[PDB]
């Protein structure tokens, strides 16, 4: 673009996934979160 122009695991914390909104599959949510590592967050808090 420069040069052109897991099994068998249920669901037991409930409380790490904020989302439970929905029965199987929530359709249209706002809520997204972002998984991050120590190098991901500290990026993050220097931009707040």
């Amino acid at each position: 673009l420069k040069r052109s122009n897991e099994a068998k695991n249920p669901w037991l914390t409930g409380n790490l996934v904020e989302e439970a909104n929905s029965q199987g599959i929530i359709q249209n949510r706002s809520i997204f979160n972002l998984f991050a590592n120590t190098n991901i967050y500290i990026f993050f808090r220097h931009w707040t």
